[PDB]
């Protein structure tokens, strides 16, 4: 089934409007997800790093990343594997 | 059309005394509720559909989950007073969990 | 429960509405709840009770099954697993499928 | 707008899928052949190849089975499906 890969698709926002899907590793960590994304769209590191992200789901308030999960070792595929054709990650740089 | 139903996935969390000991029941089901109800009514709806008296509800708590994201108050999903079920649901209603504890 | 008893699907049941002036193809869309472990080849049928449908439409009505905007196909194509239940096979599509019933 | 790209989870079948990034104004009819390239495989390979595809738990279903429009897209065949489908291209 879809997910069972290496990658999840993960569709992007980014104003600074450019909007995209992304490839992403499901294994990383789900705290390095804006950093991810950024940096597979060809952001510096340091752009990458500074950048304000907000994840939102359907319709709903977009909402910071730490909302989503308190475990410091929640993976990309742990938070996003069930959900990611309904999410949007929206990223200010 | 696209019904004038939505399914919700529920659950409702309530303590049920026996004896010498307590249980944390957890009865889970879907719910058609109308896509035009308002959102932040949902709980009230749920119980209804559920079979649960009207003054469960009085003294429910309830957060709504997607997928395996830590669980909010409907008051986090939106601002707006007016927000149908439709409005919020239509999208993602596959992967929300309602979960209702009765106090 | 845990993952409840029940299982959404949604349904289009098309019907010609009798009137003596003329011919309305009418499409009447709707969720309804049937239970997960019921035969996959009982779903047209109890589909159509769940939904108030008399017993003798839902007898003699024919079904296709269509995933997303695909063409519909009939429910035989779906599976070879005589004792396939609904939840076996819809419990992960249900939200992108369509019953496409038509009434006698 | 929308993004012009979709994911599809892809596998060409030998003797693992992994999700690839077509245009979605394409034909759906080029989708095969979009899916090779993108897997490291030639514009020849598609020439013979056959697709089946896979809805959840149920049979797979030849390619041709989705659409009888010739003008149909990728989109228009596979925007609201891509995460319950998997395409699996025979050479």
């Amino acid at each position: 089934g879809p997910g069972s890969g290496t990658m999840l698709p993960v569709f992007c926002v980014v104003e600074h409007e450019h909007a995209e899907f992304v490839l992403v590793r499901k294994d990383m960590l789900f705290n390095q997800l804006i950093e991810m994304a950024l940096l597979s769209l060809g952001y510096s590191h340091s752009s990458a790093a500074q950048a304000k992200g907000l994840i939102q789901v359907g319709k709903w308030n977009p909402v910071p990343l730490s909302y989503v999960t308190d475990a410091p070792d929640a993976t990309v595929a742990d938070m996003l594997q069930d959900v990611y054709h309904v999410v949007t990650l929206k990223i200010q740089l």
